[PDB]
């Protein structure tokens, strides 16, 4: 109750009323399940609405704007109080593009955190426990878990609440508290109540901590806390402490935000300098002052419209899309930009076992010998079908159902496989599937059993839950086990000690492990029901089946199970250090071996191959033996099937066994390793990461912690420890090795996306900037007015801007070598495409203008003298005849401009769907957010030109049809001059969509119908 520890094993159970045994009652459960509560805690969400809002508003380009926005407020009070809507509108136009960018954003990260959310309710924490519905052991939910229930626990199987020891079944019991308390060192668990009621939690040394994890042992317990009334939710804070840890895009991308600030407020300097003749012109008033402030308002709207204040929201937006597309993949990310760095992966340390392997253990063959002919003999090789769990199927000796009794080995086998066995089987009634409960190999030996049926036990009539556990119950009635040993590395084997229930002492000590050392610990063959002794010749065939069950097609990995018969007794029993149990498995009589299959996944094979297509190595770290290894890397396609390995396989030892000079090199080469300890993994990552690549190491465990931080991406397991989870960058919920490929392709793409974002908005918006200054140099009338600038940074910077983060994955985004974080955001090739482009933007804008001052059916014909010195327009001028003063100032050459830029914008956001691929490749219709957001915006410019009220606020007036044409005739040769940079990028630098060829060409023949063409250029 209130000291756990402090009250003994039979108390605690007398005090809730529950029997170790048969567990709690369905009315005790009922009762207590109604009285504390679930075993789970308050969860909360995320963040607010309104700290998500104020962090889309925290970087410098959104704030910048923001102090633009307060000036054009204050700049505008020079006429207020009378003028409501039309002085003010500068400022609209400011603050709309920042919520439009904001909503987007906000939208977007509230998406990606609930697909989190419900990916972590998908898989729930499962936990095992005894009631009184079912005699074997079963599983049920963590949140399940009340106080009182009898708690069994077992390697890993992350602590559910807090349960009071009551047997500590295993050997020794190591468990790992830091997580909670931040003590890293092992607790040997014990029964002993402790005195002091408020112990430290260091003295805590017999306390299952919650939420903790066990690195190895099995203990019974009883649950005394669930929930809130857990350490877990008292002691630990909020814990609302997370590291950024600024990715080395997320920093370019900042000192690229900054330096770009700086060249754009030289460049706003600029237009106010070499304005500074036309101050006193009287347009202005006839007043220096009012000369000086107009001139400033464009320079600050040309800021607003140069900034790339969309940078923010698409990068939010594109890393939300990358969250919640691999959510939907089964793969949760911790922290959001770690996804982009994926992409980056140029290695990929993989174990295989869970991840290039369902884990789904289940034999398929096993031997015995037969009888012994001199220094050979011979073998009963059988096939046994079934790759489930379930324990239906029927043995083959070549084609012929067998008898189970026909044989003594078989019988004499089952026993070793029933009676070493720790783990168990259980019918899961809510999916009608059987599942294991414990390791996948103990499971499956359990599941053999139950299909020989050595026993011959009446199957016909028993029910579907007596199913998984009817031989194994019977075989362990008649033949009892008195205690284990603790499979340690050294010995590659897991013992039990056994005496008959029957008065006869016929005591046998099986023996379970790796078929090399149980092999050379065994000194005699159990032929049938004689005891043969060991030769040189049993030696090489017992050898040469496994090695070809193991190294064959099939990738069989196999046990050795013998038995010890003449045992030495518990006295002489030493249970301190592996050191004894490797000498009490002494001159054992083997009988024969099993051999289990562990299937890759369908999907391993075709993603390992698109690794190898996209230059990512990848490489298989594992326990397993390394003849099967190298098997099972050439199944699923890292070796070839007919590739030399004699430098791309290495073992533990061989590893250890070589000068780091070699160890160096074997890591540039090496594509697979076998039988290792978690102090190579972290080495692996050493020697990786000192070739400049970027790793992406998996691992599931307590010990791969240090592999996982060290490790430039580091991937947990669902499955897996809490420990490893919260040092990894990724979490694979469905524990595939395929979505880490996925993650890797969706990483690219993100980036792809932000370089289209950059590309659009740095070579559209300085096109802008060229139309200002080329409009100064050749003496034209200004081109655009600060509204003006305004609205054009609303209408292409904004949604049709944001849009871009909404792409198709490219073509060949998984045909091309790894992205080194090493070379610039931005080539040296990429600042030309920008520049190209935006000087045919800027000269298109000035064109326009010129175009209806110069040949325009429906304007004057003025000349080009006229037009560069219309400053000197007088009536008295002696060549200004024909012409007033009063059209230099006329609206439609802003028209004429403002129509251009932003059309010629929409054209070059068609262009930015991919950075190589024609509009023929990927059409339009691709990213239909684009289409969207670009008819959106062309709707919104229709609107402010035919809207009665709306063009005299923004100085612009209606178009007809013939000056539209003109408009399309300029901005369209924006995407024929683009196509033609993708194309020599295509082929100089290193599949048509026919339905939309044909959709366009009468479009472009309808507007390259008539042609209008300029004169008399003296000056340009
Ligand atoms: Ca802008
Ligand atoms: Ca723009």
């Amino acid at each position: 109750m209130e000291n756990a520890h402090t009250k003994t094993v039979e108390e605690v159970l007398g005090h809730f009323g529950v029997n170790e045994s048969t567990g709690l009652s369905l009315e005790q459960v009922k009762k207590l399940k109604e009285r504390w509560g679930s075993n789970e805690l308050p969860a909360e969400e995320g963040k607010t609405l309104l700290e998500l809002v104020i962090e889309q508003f925290e970087d410098l380009l959104v704030r910048i704007l923001l102090l633009a926005a307060c000036i054009s407020f204050v700049l505008a009070w020079f006429e207020e109080g009378e003028e409501t809507i039309t002085a003010f509108v500068e400022p609209f136009v400011i603050l709309l593009i920042l919520v439009a960018n904001a909503i987007v954003g906000v939208w977007q990260e509230r998406n990606a955190e609930n697909a989190i959310e419900a990916l972590k309710e998908y898989e729930p924490e499962m936990g095992k426990v005894y009631r009184q519905d079912r005699k074997s052991v079963q599983r049920i939910k963590a949140k399940d878990i009340v106080p009182g229930d009898i708690v069994e626990i077992a390697v890993g199987d992350k602590v559910p609440a807090d349960i009071r020891l009551t047997s500590i079944k295993s050997t020794t019991l190591r468990v790992d508290q830091s997580i909670l308390t931040g003590e890293s060192v092992s607790v040997i668990k014990h029964t002993d109540p402790v005195p002091d009621p408020r112990a430290v939690n260091q003295d805590k040394k017999n306390m299952l901590f919650s939420g903790t994890n066990i690195a190895a042992g099995k203990a019974m317990g009883v649950v005394v806390a669930t929930g809130v009334n857990t350490e877990i939710g008292k002691i630990r804070d909020e814990m609302v402490a997370t590291e950024q840890e600024r990715t080395p895009l997320q920093q370019k991308l900042d000192e690229f935000g900054e330096q770009l600030s700086k060249v754009i407020s030289l460049i706003c300097i600029a237009v106010w300098i070499i304005n500074i003749g036309h101050f006193n012109d009287p347009v202005h008033g006839g007043s220096w002052i009012r000369g000086a402030i107009y001139y400033f308002k464009i320079a600050v709207a040309l800021a607003v419209a140069a900034i790339p204040e969309g940078l923010p929201a698409v990068i939010t937006t594109c890393l939300a899309l990358g969250t919640r597309r691999m959510a939907k993949k089964n793969a949760i990310v911790r922290s959001l930009p770690s996804v982009e760095t994926l992409g980056c992966t140029s290695v990929i340390c993989s174990d295989k076992t869970g991840t290039l392997t369902t884990n789904q253990m289940s034999v398929c063959r096993m031997f015995i010998l037969d009888r012994v002919e001199g220094d050979t003999c011979s073998l009963n090789e059988f096939t046994i079908t079934g790759s489930t769990y379930a324990p239906i199927g029927e043995v083959h000796k070549d084609d012929k159902p067998v008898n189970c009794h026909q044989y003594d080995g078989l019988v004499e086998l089952a026993t070793i496989c029933a009676l070493c066995n720790d783990s168990a089987l259980d019918y899961n009634e809510a999916k009608g599937v059987y599942e294991k409960v414990g390791e996948a190999t103990e499971t499956a030996l359990t599941c053999l059993v139950e299909k020989m049926n050595v026993f011959d036990t009446e199957l016909k009539g028993l029910s579907k839950i007596e199913r998984a556990n009817a031989c194994n119950s019977v075989i362990k009635q008649l033949m009892k086990k008195e205690f284990t040993l603790e499979f340690s590395r050294d010995r590659k084997s897991m013992s039990v000690y056994c005496t008959p229930n029957k008065p006869s002492s016929m005591s046998k000590m099986f023996v379970k492990g790796a078929p090399e050392g149980v092999i050379d610990r065994c000194t005699h063959i159990r032929v049938g029901s004689t005891k043969v002794p060991m030769t040189s010749g049993v030696k090489q065939k017992i050898m040469s089946v496994i090695r070809e069950w193991g190294s064959g097609s099939d990738t069989l990995r196999c046990l050795a199970l013998a038995t010890h018969d003449n045992p030495l007794r518990r006295e002489e029993m030493h249970l301190e250090d592996s050191a004894n149990f490797i000498k009490y498995e002494t001159n054992l009589t083997f009988v024969g071996c099993v051999g289990m299959l562990d299937p890759p996944r369908i999907e391993v094979a075709s993603s390992v191959k698109l690794c190898r297509q996209a230059g990512i190595r990848v490489i298989m770290i594992t326990g397993d033996n390394k003849g099967t290894a190298v098997a099972i890397c050439r199944r699923i396609g890292i070796f070839g099937q007919d590739e030399d390995v004699t430098s791309k396989a290495f073992t533990g030892r061989e590893f250890d066994e070589l000068n780091p000079s070699a160890q160096r090199d074997a890591c540039l080469n090496a594509r697979c390793f076998a039988r290792v300890e978690p102090s190579h993994k972290s080495k692996i990552v050493e020697f990786l990461q000192s070739f400049d690549e970027i790793t992406a190491m998996t691992g599931d465990g307590v010990n791969d912690a240090p592999a996982l931080k060290k490790a430039e991406i580091g991937i947990a397991m669902g499955s897996g420890t809490a420990v490893a989870k919260t040092a990894s960058e990724m979490v694979l919920a469905d524990d595939n090795f395929s979505t880490i490929v996925a993650a890797v392709e969706e990483g690219r793409a993100i980036y792809n996306n932000m370089k289209q974002f950059i590309r659009y908005l740095i070579s559209s918006n300085v096109g802008e900037v060229v139309c200002i200054f080329l409009t100064a140099a050749l003496g034209f009338p200004e081109a655009l007015i600060p509204v003006q600038l305004l609205w054009v940074n609303l209408v292409t910077d904004g949604l049709p801007a944001t849009a871009l983060g909404f792409n198709p994955p490219d073509l060949d985004i998984m045909n091309k070598p790894p992205r080194n974080p090493k070379e610039p955001l931005i080539s040296g090739w990429l600042f030309f495409r920008y520049l190209a482009i935006g000087c045919y933007v800027g000269a298109a804008t000035v064109g326009a203008a010129a175009w209806w001052f110069i040949a325009a059916d429906g304007g004057p014909r003025v000349s080009f003298y006229q037009l560069s010195h219309f400053l000197q327009c007088k009536e008295d001028n002696p060549d200004f005849e024909g012409v007033d003063c009063a059209i230099f100032e006329s609206p439609y050459p802003m028209t004429m401009a403002l129509s251009v830029l932003v059309t010629i914008e929409m054209c070059n956001a068609l262009n930015s769907l991919s950075e190589n691929q024609s509009l023929l490749r990927m059409p339009p219709w691709e990213n239909i957010w684009l289409v969207g957001s670009i008819c959106l915006s062309m709707s919104l410019h229709f609107l402010i030109l035919y809207v009665e009220p709306l063009p005299l606020i923004f100085q612009i007036t209606p178009l007809n049809v013939t000056q539209w044409l003109m408009v399309l005739k300029i901005s369209l040769p924006v995407i024929l001059m683009d196509e033609t940079l993708k194309f020599v990028a295509r082929n100089y630098l290193e599949g048509i969509s026919w339905p939309f060829v044909l959709l366009i060409m009468p479009l472009v023949i309808w507007v390259y119908s008539t042609d209008t063409n300029f004169s008399d250029m003296f000056w340009s």
